[PDB]
């Protein structure tokens, strides 16, 4: 599907990959991480990334960017609903 760019925020990185994974319906952290690390070589090389990855999602859920109904382990859903040119 849509190729992932580079040098985005960890939030934007997921926001780009999410719609690709299951049409942005949602994907497990392993699936997402594997995808993010694969499409973004910088996060692939970075071992510390994986922690920041979890931190990014944590920031996303309050932001309404991503939603994680299960919790830490579960499935990251591309919410991206509280922003859609609603005017």
């Amino acid at each position: 599907k849509a190729s992932s760019p580079s040098s985005l925020t960890y939030k934007e990185m997921i926001l780009k990959s999410m719609p690709q994974l299951n049409d942005g319906k949602g994907s497990s952290r392993i699936v997402l991480k594997k995808y993010v690390k694969d499409t973004y070589p910088i996060v692939g090389s970075a071992s510390n990334f994986d922690y920041l990855f979890n931190s990014a999602i944590k920031k996303c859920v309050e932001n309404g960017e991503l939603v994680q109904p299960k919790g830490p382990s579960g499935i990251i859903k591309l919410n991206k609903k509280k922003v859609k040119l609603s005017t």
